């Protein structure tokens, strides 16, 4: 049960020829579920039950949309997110996020029509322009895009990719103008995204138009933002900047997808709050065969210093026409979840496919499965070891309570937390039992999504008089939920950390509690 | 750097990822065997030479559909394209020919709670070939039109059989008999594709030749969710016992229609060679689809890259520290050639072999250099290809009448392929394999030699 | 440059070794364990006050020699130099008192009806090996007598028999028992005998041992060494004739032959602790291999939890000379890098001309060995060793210990009854300080067996509010680390306290700070 | 069941310590160099030649005391007494012999209790200039200490004395050395790498094969230990003065430092002074003295060395067998699955085919369980480079060079033998020759049997330099 068997191996190689596929997962699932929403999913019917087959964060992609159309979107989502609050103990908190839509370059209307296609054949001419008098009448011809300066970044022999990289041109005659040859052709759509790989694009990382969009989340009261295409680590000040002083408590997530922030990676690590490994543009900015080079340095990374990273795109692709997924997607989960995301996510699977729910199904079933494999003992011996010495008493109790848990096969470790910072020391130490979180800040649970590992419980009673007294109130809570969640029975045992005094920072107690 | 030379030399596996570069380029050669299903969009000759180009290693016909004659003239075309190159024996490639087995497939035979899957897992329970999750086997291991086509590809000299639905060693010993004597060098791969194979695979892998983790019935027949459970336990004890395991189905499955693979496609090939598959497969991708050479060309890609980024330093550990201690000489010779060529960063090791298994026991310990693997045996030259890292290249050299002087001459040619492939050139120096005595079962001597 | 905490850091113990650096200075706290034999050099009050002050933590009594009356001045002796620090709680250190038995010696008889008179043995010379009285005070050059009736039952023609711990060594050639002496010297009065290889059939638990054993009980020892242990049913005699009125006296088995290596785990099941006695095992044992038992036997105790205690020469030349060879001054930290929880002087300090300065050169070489120690690899391994548990005192203990390395803790501050509480965490070996505030003076006195538990003994009253008890308890640690230099204010410590009173209860751990 | 075999495959080293058996009887091979002090008590040929039976490889010449005439036929004798076995060349042992220099020495019975002049108990002559502690007789006094003073050696601690690296003693010694054809010198109290460069100058042409071993005697040697160690042949840890000038409770430190440094660089490192102390008066050692040569080898010393006990004590031939019975115990209870790991980890990849021939042949040893490594080698270098991974089985270098013969007892593991046939035309018949010789030496001393499997290495054409040949060998 729980590869238990698999975990006591003195060798990698042999935890690996012990993993047992009759040796059934706990219950709890650790990685955090991120879903985009979209025209089939952002029903209050269909999101009651998004939340129910585990999704944890609603993300809202800036790309396309009006500020009324998200609106409405976020609430939905809280609208089917308070369903729930009628039972705090099952009450699940979900977080919304917002994807800028960033230095994007896209295509013209074909032939004056939203839907209107051409076919583009192999190793014929296409003329790229800039006179917006064809901006609306793009066709197998010429084609309008929205990038002006797109002839001092290209020069001649370069390849320009059209609609997610499916089709490339060559550049093979430069212009006042574009003149190129198509290489891999196909249908050619209206309004479909540019990829320019191995060039300068100086199109600004926050434009005027992400500017309003993050002005509008800061209104909207969302828990985070992913920032596409960040660049460099001054990018991710802009970002902070424009959130300014109201927008301070919303979580930053970069965004990389192309050689330079991957080549920056550190700096632009050093000054956000998180990372999302973007597969999608990151695939096409650079060869597809590096990518996994790219994935599994940047989760590591983020690992090593502790703070949240996220896979995705493209991770059950197939699933937005077919009710189950191909075996590469399968073991595309479950390898990221090895690798040690704290988040997997999926955009067209649930923002427009035809089997959303079976998606978010597949993901928690695969992730849970993932997590029993993980082999703990030389992942907690190499953090602990790669993690420098502390003098902040919560990160030494965060490790010792870890510890503590592999030692007695805790069923959780219950953590009070105000601002969520003592569960995220613990998580970054990667226990195998989950991390239940008790907050009375709303925004604290729904942003410990972004953590593996950290279930979030908003308590909704009142404040106590007597502190002692609210410890415990909240103490029982968890116990309760656990119970209820099956985390756990009475007579077992848990890890509780608990502070000294009222307030962030003073986490500094470990019990070792039987389960009431 | 190169070849991901700073993540090598790193202490711990989580700091080997964080060195991870995609600026570190990989070396030439690819150590990962490719087999190509052959069918309707890739069975003309002039697309077997551009897939041979592009990499093909194995050529896998399918014998759950077609008839002998249609699969017969695949097989010509298949080896007037491989011997098209045969004009140049130093840049030559031998080509594997596999014969897949229809096995005992349920489709809409029958002598049959709940639970019945149908159309490749599209119904039950419900929804929009048949499947029985968990449940007995009435048909035989070998039915009559198997032993047909066993028959059939001992006639047409076919290199390996993947044996179907391989439940228990009893069924690979039926299979065995078949091939009989005239077929006995033949290796079996026995495909595990149900719950029965997964469970009894400690006493089928000690029948077989090697294992196939074949997906796409195994994820029919056992929760999607746990196949990359029993893929990844699949290849550690085919590594721990040394045997060939070959990862299967739907690796590169959009680009039947597409011309690039998904985001988890290329992470699916990559964490198949981090696992430690010995060859990779495509199916329809090459079969039936509209793209089969950028298929070949993306498994070539992807699996040079993700060879560069294996963490050798507790892979090499690892492997001897499960290995058994030994009295045969060709094994202890094998595994400190292995050390010594990590010692000296080798460019290759070159192993002199009459049936291969000299350089098998090499390949064994999963050197980081390419084994050029030398022979004058046509059938052991295309079976090497079963192996990570094993480069077979066929001496078509007559036999010198003076042993000392062939052994040189098996060398020097070995050398001339390495220079021509990239793989090193002159200065550098490479580990080199021969015995003190002709025939099989001799190999003894390790020399580190300066390439001429 | 300190702790050898570059060396701490090491990827490899050869690099550690590596990183050794004379340079780089020990800490103010000794782990290990000091325990020193009194007897005619050092069983004075005076003298006994500054083996206190030199780092003694427990007073061993050698049963093997000297009446109830002597060993009883003694005694009182070691308590009137303990008890004359007792004025201030902060400073005043527990000293433990141990006996070690007799058990089933062989003696020779009297030389010349001189207990101090001696003769001269030569090489190839004939020696008659005699049991009858008559010749029990009448022993020289040509005859010798025993105590040991079966001897002639036990050996044959070309046994081996030893005299006088090892220094002399005779070879049967007829069988009262005609010998011919293989290596000579001066044989004195009532020497040792051991009869390598034979199957003696002394009783366990002597007569002679059930006597000092009752000493022992009216006398409130703390712990029994209890000589040449063969077998887990020789521990439970111990146990049973020390009966209810000690049963809180802790039993140390001594390994000194070949049977007690061999039935090693059962003894150490039985036992409370094990003692390595080197002096009769290299004589029972070929000398080229105690140090493979020394170190199976502190392995399996460290990996038990159990405390090991490393004994006898180790500093032999230093009852002759102010200081030690080498040899000695190697030995003493390989006993320490070993895993030892104690290292036990025995002629350096009961009868040689420098007491003071072996009991100091042991202090020295200790804790200059504890910075050495490869933490890295031996917290790993214990932990991996040591199974999955339900105890949350177990649990809290590692958790504590892990906490300590995080934060480069200056103590591990522990309140325990029985002593529990605390063994539980020297079992996983920490680099900071143990200290264990217990108000049972008895408990303050056994914690000296576990490396690393710095007892203090709580005199202040009960308080009626519990956690006023519990934070004044924790507070008079505090005062006692800063006033021996341990940590000062401002630093990070780890406290280890239950939910309720009373034992096995054990259960909250908290990084604090040192007001 | 049989050398420490079930706690050599323990996955952890607190489960190897657990596993040690004393049950478990070693192999007959002694891979540690054992090296005597020649005295008045084993100056004697006939004393000589059991020694030489008991185990000792080299005879150490004290050069403090003593003069030209003396030590000359002391080397006689030991030469005397080496030779007596030379009829069976399967049998012979080589013995080599040192010239340990007198060095920077201050030298001085009356009582003292708690005046220098640069002989009573009011003013004490020594030799020497300005410059706090001084300690005198081996630091017995210190000045504040007492006893009973009486031409004694004296300490300056943490000073720097300007004597200089050779004296004119020392040059003399050392040409003597030169013209006695010794194989290694024992050069005292190295400070510094010029300290190395000067013995090296003075030993010139004639003495340029002989090996220089420095000793490591104070402060400033501990301090400048790299410097030494690169331009030094090895390395001799004398803890005696270095336990005078720093304090004895750090020379444990000093010890396991220079061991661990001269493994990693693959460089011979002596355990010198008072490893059997009392054996000097008794005829069986102390506990802590066994304990002490035992962990010497389990810290990867590759000699130790026996002093006044086989110079002047009553039982020189029990000491030498001491060391022998521990030194063979302790070899097999090192863990060799942690170091040999650690040591090629912390070894560095290089183009040098001899030593990447040599890590595989000793990986080849651990898989197959050889009985031996057989190394042809005229310099030693391609011996000494696998002995530095440290192989469980031993090194059988065979050569014709007898100083080479000699010199290689530094290293541990390699058991040298002096093949003295005529060297036959064909390349490969005197290869066959040489290794047919190690096939029989091995037989002999029961290091393996017919049917055995051995490690053979040998280069591609005569001459040093050319190691690149591994074969893996049944015994005929
Ligand atoms: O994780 P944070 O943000 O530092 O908060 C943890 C805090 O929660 C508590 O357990 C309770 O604090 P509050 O009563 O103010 O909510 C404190 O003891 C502790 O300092
Ligand atoms: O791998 P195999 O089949 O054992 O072949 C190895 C043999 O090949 C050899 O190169 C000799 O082969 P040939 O008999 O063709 O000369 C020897 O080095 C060795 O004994
Ligand atoms: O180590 P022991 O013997 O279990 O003692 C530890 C006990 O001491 C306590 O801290 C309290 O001690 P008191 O009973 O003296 O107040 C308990 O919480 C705990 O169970
Ligand atoms: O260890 P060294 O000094 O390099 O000598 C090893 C030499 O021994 C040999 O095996 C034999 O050389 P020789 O003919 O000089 O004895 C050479 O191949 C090799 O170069
Ligand atoms: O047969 C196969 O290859 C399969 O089912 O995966
Ligand atoms: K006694
Ligand atoms: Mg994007
Ligand atoms: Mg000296």
């Amino acid at each position: 049960t729980q590869q238990l068997h698999a975990a006591m191996a003195d060798t990698f190689l042999e935890h690996m020829c012990r993993l047992d596929i009759d040796s059934p997962p706990i219950t709890a699932r650790n990685t955090g579920i991120i879903c985009t929403i979209g025209p089939a999913s952002r029903s209050v019917e269909t999101l009651k039950e998004m939340i129910k087959s585990g999704m944890n964060v609603a993300r809202l992609n800036f790309s396309h949309g009006t500020h009324e159309y998200h609106a409405e979107t976020i609430k939905n989502v809280r609208t089917a997110t308070e369903s729930f609050a009628s039972d705090p103990i099952l009450y699940r908190p979900v977080a919304v996020a917002l994807d800028t839509k960033g230095p994007e370059i896209r295509t013209g209307l074909i032939k004056g029509s939203g839907t209107a296609e051409v076919e583009l054949k192999k190793g014929a001419t296409l003329k790229i322009t800039l006179d917006n008098a064809y901006m609306e009448k793009c066709d197998e011809n010429i084609l309008w895009l929205d990038y002006k300066n797109i002839c001092k970044v290209v020069e001649v022999g370069s390849k320009i990719y059209v609609d997610d990289g499916l089709i490339s041109l060559q550049v093979k005659q430069k212009g006042a103008f574009l003149v190129t040859e198509v290489e891999n052709g196909g249908s050619l759509g209206s309004k479909k995204g540019v990829n320019l790989p191995g060039a300068a694009v100086d199109l600004p990382a926050v434009s005027e138009k992400d500017i309003q969009d993050l002005k509008f989340g800061v209104e909207q009261d969302v828990d985070m933002v992913f920032a596409s295409f960040i660049r460099k680590a001054s990018d991710v000040h802009e970002v902070r900047k424009v959130l300014g002083e109201k927008g301070k408590n919303i979580k930053i997530i970069s965004k990389i997808e192309n050689h330079e922030g991957v080549r920056r990676f550190d700096e632009i690590l050093e000054a956000s709050d998180g990372i999302m490994v973007a597969r999608g543009d990151l695939g096409i900015e650079i060869p597809a065969e590096k990518v996994f080079l790219a994935q599994k340095m940047m989760i590591g990374r983020c690992n090593r210093a502790g703070k949240p990273v996220i896979c995705a795109t493209q991770m059950l692709e197939s699933m937005i026409k077919k009710p189950r997924p191909t075996r590469a997607e399968g073991s595309d989960v479950a390898n990221a979840v090895l690798d040690g995301a704290d988040c997997i996510m999926l955009s067209g699977e649930t923002a427009k496919g035809d089997y959303p729910l079976e998606a978010v199904r597949m993901q928690h079933l695969i992730a849970r499965e993932a997590e029993a494999a993980i082999y703990h003992l030389q992942l907690f011996e190499e953090l602990r070891r790669l993690a420098p010495i502390t003098s902040d008493p919560t990160e030494a109790t965060a490790v010792g309570a870890v510890e503590a848990s592999f030692k007695c096969c805790s069923g959780a470790i219950i953590v009070l937390t105000k601002s969520g910072r003592s569960a995220h020391q613990v998580a970054r130490y990667r226990p195998r039992a989950p991390i239940i979180a008790v907050t009375r800040n709303p925004q604290t649970a729904r942003q410990a999504h972004l953590y593996r590992g950290i279930f979030p419980v908003l308590c909704k009673d009142p404040v106590q008089e007597a502190w002692a007294e609210d410890v415990d109130l909240r103490v029982n809570f968890a116990m309760n939920v656990g119970k209820a969640r099956g985390f756990f029975k009475k007579g077992d045992v848990v890890i509780v950390l608990t502070g000294w005094r009222p307030g962030s920072g003073f986490t500094n107690t470990m019990r070792v509690v039987p389960v009431p």
